This record gives C-alpha cells, sequence and structure tokens, in this order.
RNA sequence: GAGCUGUACGUAAGCGUUGAUCCAGAGAUUUCCGAAUGGGGGAACCCACUAUCUUUAGUCGGAUAGUAUCCUUACGUGAAUACAUAGCGUGAGGAAGGCAGACCCAGGGAACUGAAACAUCUAAGUACCUGGAGGAAGAGAAAGAAAAAUCGAUUUCCUGAGUAGCGGCGAGCGAAACGGAAAGAGCCCAAACCAAGAAGCUUGCUUCUUGGGGUUGUAGGACACUCUAUACGGAGUUACAAAAGAAAGUUAUAAAUGAAGCGGUCUGGAAAGGCCCGCCAAAGACGGUAACAGCCCGGUAGUUGAAAUGGCUUUCCCUCCAGAGUGGAUCCUGAGUACGACGGAACACGUGAAAUUCCGUCGGAAUCCGGGAGGACCAUCUCCCAAGGCUAAAUACUCCCUAGUGACCGAUAGUGAACCAGUACCGUGAGGGAAAGGUGAAAAGCACCCCGGAAGGGGAGUGAAACAGUUCCUGAAACCGUGUGCCUACAAGUAGUUAGAGCCCGUUAAUGGGUGAUAGCGUGCCUUUUGUAGAAUGAACCGGCGAGUUACGAUUUGUUGCAAGGUUAA
RNA sequence: GGGUAGCGGAGAAAUUCCAAUCGAACUUGGAGAUAGCUGGUUCUCUCCGAAAUAGCUUUAGGGCUAGCCUCGAGGUAAAGA
RNA sequence: GGUUCGUGGUAGGAGAGCGUUCUAAGGGCGGUGAAGUCAGACCGGAAGGACUGGUGGAGCGCUUAGAAGUGAGAAUGCCGGUAUGAGUAGCGAAAGAAGGGUGAGAAUCCCUUCCACCGAAUAUCUAAGGUUUCCUGAGGAAGGCUCGUCCGCUCAGGGUUAGUCGGGACCUAAGCCGAGGCCGAUAGGCGUAGGCGAUGGACAACAGGUAGAGAUUCCUGUACCAGUGCUAAUUGUUUAAC
RNA sequence: UAGGAAGAGUAGUACUGCCCGUACCGCAAACCGACACAGGUAGAUGAGGAGAGAAUCCUAAGGUGAGCGAGAGAACUCUCGU
RNA sequence: ACUCGGUGAAAUUAUAGUACCUGUGAAGAUGCAGGUUACCCGCGACAGGACGGAAAGACCCCGUGGAGCUUUACUGCAACC
C-alpha cells in the first residue's frame, strides 16, 4: 500500500469523488482505507452497552485503496509516488521532486 | 517498513519506528504409539532390572544412562573327552520397516474369451502373489553379422514387412541382417614367471597367504636379450585404484528500482463506457478497483541484489602411474565344463529335416600339431577364441516442485470430493460410499411504532434494487390456489375436426381474437408382427443426463499438385 | 474363553449349516468376460423403392453366394416390352 | 426460360438444408439495458427466424470458413421435484375419575383423594453391553405416531474419592506366540526351553450417617494385613542365636 | 536339607501402602432386533392365606395405570358366553 | 368398522365427460356398428368385469447358454504298485 496511517488524501472516484481527507485506519489485509468524512453510512443499531440510547449511527466506512492518491505535500495536488534513499533509509519522493 | 495477537465476528488484555506481525536460509526443543527394540499387551497401555545422584528418621517417591534378535568379526571362558570343538559372555560394525496404485529384473503363474462346439492352439508369460533394486533398470566390448566385399561393443527410432517362416498348415502367431539416424568409450581379473612368511612336513618337497607381472586370435603372454622412462610426461573418484581440502564463476531458495491523463464533457448508484483532446512504450502480459483501464493499484519489459545453505563448472591441491622391438627352444591361456542320451522350456520357430540358448538327471573331451560357428550332417573355405567380472549417453515413467499452454469442463459437467470427502452413512469384517457453489460495490444485515407468548407480518429506515432480508443472482415445467368473460343438471362423450347461431372483446390489421347451443365424421403414441384400437409390451407427470466415436491399415468415389514418373520416413 | 475356512470345513444324513445369502459364502481384481437373444438409438424436406425365394450349412428365429432395390460410368449390328 | 411425362410408401439407397457449443478473420450492439425468461393476432415449403412489451442486471449476435461431448417421448432407463389413491389405512396388547396449581394456551405437566393392575414379578441387587443417556437452571423450532407448560430432546454449568470390593504388580487350563531347531520354489509351516491366557485356585472391614447428583470408597465408631523407623529390656557372635 | 550367616526376634509407639473400574439403564423407551418395536438376554434374593408345591386364585414390601381421544351401540370380521 | 376433534401413509397410474344387448374385430369390447336404456354430486356395503395388482412363467420348447451329479463316454491329473 502506498499509503499509510496519518497521510493527507484525495479521493479519485466514488460517489464522493473530489473530496479531500486523512486517513484513520488501513487494512492492508484486505485493500481498505478509512478516511474520515467519506462514505458515511447510518447504522440501526440496538440499545446496549455502547451507546445506550441505540439509535441510528453516522459513521465512517472504508473504500478500497485505489480510488485514493496522495497529495503533494508542498504543492497541493494529487500525484504518483516514487521511493529514494535518503540516509540511510527509503523515503517517498513525489513526481513534482518534493520530499 | 507500520501495523499485529490465523479461520473468526466478538469482547478482554496487550505488543510495536529502541523497528513488531510477515518472508527465506541455518539451528534448538520434539509427550505417547508405530520396524518399536528391557518384558508383556486387546495401539497410543501395564510391569521391570542394573549403576550414579537425590528427598524422608526410615519404608514410600524422583532424575539420568544402559538392557531386543540375527549376520560378520575380535577377546575371555569352556561339556560329554585327554588336546580340542560345541556352547556361554563381553566389545565393535551392519541389517530390520515404509512407499509413487508409475517405470523393470527375477521366482511362481490362471480363467473367462477366440477357434461361430472343443481337447493341441489362443487369451498369455497377460492379471495376480513373492523377492531385489535404481533414478533409471536390463544389454554391452564378438567362441558376432555375413558371403566372391567386407563390417567392427550395446541400446532406441524409421524401413525391411504383415515379407521369410510357424500353424488341429485351422483360428491365428510372426522375425532378423543389410540400409538411414540419435548417442558414442573402453577396461579389470584367473593361469605360466618372480620375491617373502608360516604350514601339511603328501618329508628336501608341496600349499596357503602377501606383493609384483599379464590378459590375446594377424594369436597373445610367461622366457631371453636390444632401448627409454621411475616422474621427463600422463591419468583420476560416472567403468578404468581410492579419500579428503581450498579459490573463482554460475545457479536454486527472500527481494529492490521501474515510463506515461485526478484531461474536459454526457448518461449513470458508481466510469474503466460514448464524444473531443494529450502522452508512454525494450513496458498494449495478467489480475483487482462501484460497468469494458497501457497512463488508479499489485505489477509487466529492462536493469539490479544473497548474510546463509545446496547444485553445477573450471583451477589449485591431493593421489596414483612404465611402454617398444626381436627370437618365441620350453611353459600358460577359465574341468566334472564343453558336449551326448532322456524329460521340459525359451527362441517368430507347436519335435519337426531343427541349427542356437537355458533347467533337472545320468555319462563325459581336446587343450594351439588346440577349440567354436556359418539353421540336421560331412569335406573345403571364411569368421571368431566360450566355460570370470565391470562400464556413462542415446530409452521408459511422474507421488512431487517452478514457469506456462489449451478450436479441455463449467456445479447432474470436471477428480469420488470447487464447500471441514474417503467425511456422513452402511457392513462383524475385508470393503462400499454420497448430498451440499452465488445477498450486496460496501453489512450499510431492517433504530423506532403497531398485532402476537413466539414465529411471522404492516409501516418507518438503509440501499440503484428489500418482488436483493441470511438457499439471499436469474427463477422455467409439473403441482397447489384466489378473482373473473363465455358454456354447462334428458345426457352415451380417444374428448378433437368440419358446419354454426348467440354472447364478450379489439390485434404484429387481416377475408381478426375468446367461448361455444346444435349437426356430420372420428377406436391414443411406441415396439413387435402375416395381421394390434387391441383384452400383447413400455411409459404416473415434469425437468436435466443418456446410444455408429477415435487411432492405425485396406478399398472405391470427389478435389488439388506433378506426370513415365510421383513421394519422402526417422 | 477358544479350534476347524470355501479345489475348504461341520453334519444321530435333511443338499443340512458356515453372519436374514449355500447342488458350493462374501469382497476386490482379470472385466467394459461373452450373449447367433430381448429392449433402446434423438432435426427436416426432395427423388427412387423391395423381400419373406433357390443351394449349402452342428443348419433351421443365425450366415454366405445368387435373385429382387439404389447411386455412378460405359458400348453398340438397339440388344428390352 | 420453355414442351412432354411424372410427384402413396415400410426396410433401404441418393441429394439439399435448419439449429446448438467452440475457433480465425472482417464488421457490429450493449447500463439510453446483454444473455436468459414470460406474452402476443408476424415471416419462411420444413427443420426454423424476427419484431414489440414486461422481468433481468452484464455480456452477445452477424458474414465466410473450420472442428464436434450435435438435436430425446419411450430403454420395468439414472438423478431431482411434484401428483393420484385421500383427509383414506394406521396411531403397536392394559382402567381411570374428580378437585386444586401453573401457564398465552391443559384429557396429556405438578399436587391430593378414590379406584384399578403385577406380586417365582411388571419387585431388590448384579455381570455383559451401551457410553453421559445421571443432577440442577433455563427452552419449545425439529424428535415424541395426538397435545405438551413435559421428556431418555435443545442450551449452559456440574457430578464417579478404595491398603481390605472386581482386575493388574500372584497362579495356571483349553488355546496362542515361540531364541536355537526341523521342514519347505519365495512367502512361510511345525515345534523345544520360555512366556501369555479366566470362564477356575490363593488373598487383610464391618455397622450406621449422608434432602441435587458417589459410598464396604467420603464421614463417625471399632478393626485387621504387610512393612518401616524410634525407644526399653533379652539373647547370640564364626565348633557358630537366626 | 543344600546353602547365607552377626546380628536377631520381643514389647510399646508413630508413620507408609501403587495403577485400572466406580455416574446412569440393565426382562429394558438407555443392550441385540433400521423404530420410544407384543421377539431374545447369564446369575443372587424372591413374603402371607388355602396348598405337596416356585402350581392356582387373592394380597404384603415394592412398583405401575402403558404417549391419541368421546359417543353411538348398524351390516361384516376377530376373541368370548349361553 | 360407523359419526366427531388431532395426526396422517402405501401398492397403482397413457389422457378420460368411463351404461346394457346382439354382432364385428388378432377369432372373449366402457371406447367399433345397429338398437335399447340413462337428470347433476355423493355416503354405507358386495365382489361380476377392467383377460384387476404383485413377481421380464418355475410347466413346455429353443440357445452349437450354465451348473451339480453318474458311468465299461473322450482326454487327462493326484495317489499307489
Ligand atoms: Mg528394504
Ligand atoms: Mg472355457
Ligand atoms: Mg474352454
Ligand atoms: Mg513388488
Ligand atoms: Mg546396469
Ligand atoms: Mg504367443
Ligand atoms: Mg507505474
Ligand atoms: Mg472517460
Ligand atoms: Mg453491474
Ligand atoms: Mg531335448
Ligand atoms: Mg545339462
Ligand atoms: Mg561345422
Ligand atoms: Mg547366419
Ligand atoms: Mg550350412
Ligand atoms: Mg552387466
Ligand atoms: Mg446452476
Ligand atoms: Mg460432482
Ligand atoms: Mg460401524
Ligand atoms: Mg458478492
Ligand atoms: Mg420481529
Ligand atoms: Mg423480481
Ligand atoms: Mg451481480
Ligand atoms: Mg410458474
Ligand atoms: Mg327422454
Ligand atoms: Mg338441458
Ligand atoms: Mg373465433
Ligand atoms: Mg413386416
Ligand atoms: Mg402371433
Ligand atoms: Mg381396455
Ligand atoms: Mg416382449
Ligand atoms: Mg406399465
Ligand atoms: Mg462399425
Ligand atoms: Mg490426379
Ligand atoms: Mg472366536
Ligand atoms: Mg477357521
Ligand atoms: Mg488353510
Ligand atoms: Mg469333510
Ligand atoms: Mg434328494
Ligand atoms: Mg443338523
Ligand atoms: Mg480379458
Ligand atoms: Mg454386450
Ligand atoms: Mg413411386
Ligand atoms: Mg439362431
Ligand atoms: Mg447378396
Ligand atoms: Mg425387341
Ligand atoms: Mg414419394
Ligand atoms: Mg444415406
Ligand atoms: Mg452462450
Ligand atoms: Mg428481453
Ligand atoms: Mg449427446
Ligand atoms: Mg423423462
Ligand atoms: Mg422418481
Ligand atoms: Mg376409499
Ligand atoms: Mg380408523
Ligand atoms: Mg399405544
Ligand atoms: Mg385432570
Ligand atoms: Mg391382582
Ligand atoms: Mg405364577
Ligand atoms: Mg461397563
Ligand atoms: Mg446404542
Ligand atoms: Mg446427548
Ligand atoms: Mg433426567
Ligand atoms: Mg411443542
Ligand atoms: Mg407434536
Ligand atoms: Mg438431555
Ligand atoms: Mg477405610
Ligand atoms: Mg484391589
Ligand atoms: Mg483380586
Ligand atoms: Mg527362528
Ligand atoms: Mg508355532
Ligand atoms: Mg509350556
Ligand atoms: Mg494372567
Ligand atoms: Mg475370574
Ligand atoms: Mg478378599
Ligand atoms: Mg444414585
Ligand atoms: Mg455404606
Ligand atoms: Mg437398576
Ligand atoms: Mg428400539
Ligand atoms: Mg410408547
Ligand atoms: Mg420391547
Ligand atoms: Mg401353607
Ligand atoms: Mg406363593
Ligand atoms: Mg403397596
Ligand atoms: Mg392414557
Ligand atoms: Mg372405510
Ligand atoms: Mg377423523
Ligand atoms: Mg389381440
Ligand atoms: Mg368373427
Ligand atoms: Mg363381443
Ligand atoms: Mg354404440
Ligand atoms: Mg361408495
Ligand atoms: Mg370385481
Ligand atoms: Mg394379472
Ligand atoms: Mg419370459
Ligand atoms: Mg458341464
Amino acid at each position: 500500500m502506498h499509503v499509510k496511517k496519518g497521510d493527507k488524501v484525495k479521493v479519485i472516484t466514488g460517489k464522493d469523488k473530489g473530496k479531500s481527507g486523512k486517513v484513520l485506519a488501513a487494512f492492508p489485509k484486505k485493500d481498505r482505507v478509512l478516511i474520515e468524512g467519506i462514505n458515511m453510512v447510518k447504522k440501526h443499531t440496538k440499545p446496549s452497552n455502547i451507546n445506550p440510547q441505540g439509535g441510528i449511527l453516522n459513521v465512517e466506512a472504508p473504500i478500497h485503496v485505489s480510488n485514493v492518491m496522495l497529495i503533494d505535500p508542498k504543492t497541493g495536488e494529487p500525484t504518483r509516488v516514487g521511493y529514494e534513499v535518503k540516509g540511510d533509509k527509503k523515503v517517498r519522493v513525489a513526481k513534482k521532486s518534493g520530499e
């Protein structure tokens, strides 16, 4: 996966195409990403110990990784990513000669 | 290089950039049963002995190591029996069992079937049982093939050829050499002779061990002399003798880097699609992503990379090494064998005119002035030296691993098994042996209200769709129902067809559709039969599945190429 | 609790019993044994269209040759009715 | 394109075609709705082919060739589903009645009283065999030939105590295995020493208590068998207690 | 008896004694019969009246009322009584 | 058995709006011809027909089918002399 937890994201396709957000979790076992404010769902949950009043809950749902491009940190555009050896560790370098 | 504690949701409790989970190489641990091996046993259990250590005041308990049988070989003991042997004990090596339902070598070895019956024959040295291996096995360096001339170990393929032959001369069985190819490789002993030991002393001999020599058919060798070489040179663990160690390179087992569109716009739940524009390409393989993507993701072409272990190839190291000529006086060249009689078998070859090879039982040679073969046998000629052993490649198969391919299947198909399948179930047992795939892009898997004990419903909500609500994509037919337009309670009916009023509708628009009072005619489908409505056979109904195919030969017709020529096989 | 096993065992004898099976158990294989016998064999139209006879047959409800059908090609002193 | 003669047909011969799956090339349509499925009064000489509308929600035709697992109404055909007989036969030996209780619901569950049946058994133990069926708290989909609030059914937690009972560490019978050994194409068969093997031989515990589930086992009282150490006397020591 | 022998018994005290089975059914709805099946299943105990008796009828201790019912009282079939 | 409440099969089955007489026919007809009868739908009963159901006749014949048995059938084998 080219996207990790804590990065900034621009969504490319889907019903919520064209917006931005910050990744909250990653599921590399199944190629899913959870981004705040994207792909909200309404869960009909019974009352229980969690959320004692129950009711309809409005929470995010995971989306596929391919629907996500990592925005350029300095300029602010989605871009493909490349790897360079800086120091003794591999860093991620954009296609606009950035980080 | 950022998440992780499997399938498996979940709660709980935790660990991770001081680098976790994960991937690859090398190690450590490895309960009990099972060859099972200390004894026993009804599988995974029971009971021990001998030494050392250990706890208790001591019994009781614990830990560690050894203890099966057979073969080979050393040492010690040691009976009838005097020496001695058998037996007994100790030590050191080896074996045992499994399987890949494949391939192949040996021992033993059927029947159904065909012959239109059957016994010789066939099926067939097949199925099967047993033993032995190997990654291949078997065969293999002429006592050969053949003929007016030659070849030069074996194996496999194409031809020879369905030829020569065998055959109750029936059904059938059926070669080989020459010729063309793949692959190619040659060697080691026994015996004469020499040197040393001990022994029977078969007593001045022989007879065993050890080492050297030497292995062939124009005969070779021993034996004698002329030459050189004792590492000058050569060879090697795939035969030719055998065991180790390094250096380099390559490869197999994890991986790294890797170009170009978030282009605009339309429909849409969502764009990879339509239309209009760009770019990359040694990369337009494949898969995923909310519908069909070279430019979104994992990747692809290309270029890189291995700490560790294995394979392979060279080099070093290491090891080991005599080969030519001439005379050949004299000696050696595989004995209870080669052959022969009798009884069988294998050879394409069934006792036949029966050569060749092998087994059981009897008899039984020559040995270089010698021996065998050339399909009975004799003479001549030609070829060749048995009764010892080893040897890679070309060939057969696939339980497996890696990378791919298909005018191969697509859930009654394809493996018996796409799913916790040799399972459930059946049988005392060996053994037999199933059924069973699909919500959605994402659980967003229906909060809340109402009827009910619940199940199940009606709203509401999510979703593009709930007539996608947990056999959940599609959802045919048999079968079971609800509503209705036309007909039906004086009628004798293979249920229809032709004529036809009345009533009800309105089409792929044409001398249309539905139902039908009444009238004429009319004994189902299949199979098998001289002949069936048949009181002859089969089918309860619906659905799926279910029967002239392929390989190699023969013959005849059609088409195409060449034509007294045509055509290649491996 | 044990012994006898199928080319075999046991039988005061009946072809009697050997796991609801016995004039020769059950299971797997040879094996898709063989069947001159019965059953079945799936779309359509066009043209032609029989035989149920002779001889031989371990033959008689099977087969072979001839007779009858169909398709293609030939040659005439035209041979058929 | 014309003239003449023809066109019933089983076994059977000959010819021309339709339709299905897959492949190759050309050319196409399809989220503005593909295949499949349902309904129509359309077209062709037949097998068959379109068009329109509903359902469906992602693939499919056309042209010319090629290759076949190539077309089903019948095989007492194989597998699946669903009918008719039909609300029919049956519901597996037997005596029940009423009153209270529980519950959404009671002939069928619980309690009480009366009645009835077995009684060399339909009673009490205990081997084989079964393998959790035992007890408690919940449950009512399926099983129970009806019903069920119940159950040998479903779910979750529990429950089996030994020096003396039965069996091993004791013994042997029939039988089985069997070092060496004898026999035999292989495999193996037989068998000596030795050993396994109860249905038999020997061997030390009795009486009460136990309100969810064990009792010669746990608990109480009183015992026995084998062995060990610690104390106190006794005796014996290599013509030699034991 | 062969053998082993310098320790031996006696009395009192305290301590040690391993493994396997143990629930429940067991003439039965829990075993063998495909079934909650009128069949089959070894052994010990097995009371009273009358009686020779473990026969026979009625009962004790103890255990049961049998897993479809109610109501009518036809033919016919089965098991019984005159 | 019969009526009522609960539960609920099976063999069979080409589709059926399924009369009688005399005749015809593969020679014994609910279904063919000519006549004679007969309003529609059931419940309890009886067994004359559906050449009724079950079991590819066991009697009979056939197959160049099988198996068990016999002997002075043919050819063999063990065993024994
Ligand atoms: Mg072995
Ligand atoms: Mg025979
Ligand atoms: Mg025969
Ligand atoms: Mg073998
Ligand atoms: Mg070899
Ligand atoms: Mg042969
Ligand atoms: Mg890229
Ligand atoms: Mg676009
Ligand atoms: Mg879609
Ligand atoms: Mg001979
Ligand atoms: Mg001989
Ligand atoms: Mg000769
Ligand atoms: Mg020759
Ligand atoms: Mg000759
Ligand atoms: Mg050899
Ligand atoms: Mg399907
Ligand atoms: Mg299958
Ligand atoms: Mg079983
Ligand atoms: Mg899905
Ligand atoms: Mg509900
Ligand atoms: Mg629908
Ligand atoms: Mg779908
Ligand atoms: Mg339907
Ligand atoms: Mg009238
Ligand atoms: Mg009328
Ligand atoms: Mg009309
Ligand atoms: Mg005929
Ligand atoms: Mg006839
Ligand atoms: Mg009839
Ligand atoms: Mg017939
Ligand atoms: Mg029938
Ligand atoms: Mg043929
Ligand atoms: Mg030609
Ligand atoms: Mg027995
Ligand atoms: Mg036996
Ligand atoms: Mg035997
Ligand atoms: Mg006998
Ligand atoms: Mg008799
Ligand atoms: Mg008897
Ligand atoms: Mg055969
Ligand atoms: Mg056949
Ligand atoms: Mg005609
Ligand atoms: Mg015949
Ligand atoms: Mg003929
Ligand atoms: Mg004439
Ligand atoms: Mg015609
Ligand atoms: Mg034809
Ligand atoms: Mg298709
Ligand atoms: Mg459609
Ligand atoms: Mg087919
Ligand atoms: Mg059918
Ligand atoms: Mg069926
Ligand atoms: Mg009836
Ligand atoms: Mg009744
Ligand atoms: Mg009853
Ligand atoms: Mg009551
Ligand atoms: Mg009584
Ligand atoms: Mg009695
Ligand atoms: Mg028991
Ligand atoms: Mg049981
Ligand atoms: Mg249970
Ligand atoms: Mg209970
Ligand atoms: Mg219930
Ligand atoms: Mg019930
Ligand atoms: Mg229970
Ligand atoms: Mg006690
Ligand atoms: Mg005991
Ligand atoms: Mg005992
Ligand atoms: Mg032995
Ligand atoms: Mg023995
Ligand atoms: Mg003995
Ligand atoms: Mg014993
Ligand atoms: Mg006993
Ligand atoms: Mg005792
Ligand atoms: Mg109890
Ligand atoms: Mg007690
Ligand atoms: Mg009991
Ligand atoms: Mg039972
Ligand atoms: Mg009952
Ligand atoms: Mg019973
Ligand atoms: Mg008395
Ligand atoms: Mg009495
Ligand atoms: Mg009482
Ligand atoms: Mg009752
Ligand atoms: Mg009745
Ligand atoms: Mg009733
Ligand atoms: Mg007839
Ligand atoms: Mg007549
Ligand atoms: Mg008549
Ligand atoms: Mg009539
Ligand atoms: Mg009636
Ligand atoms: Mg009748
Ligand atoms: Mg009949
Ligand atoms: Mg018959
Ligand atoms: Mg015979």
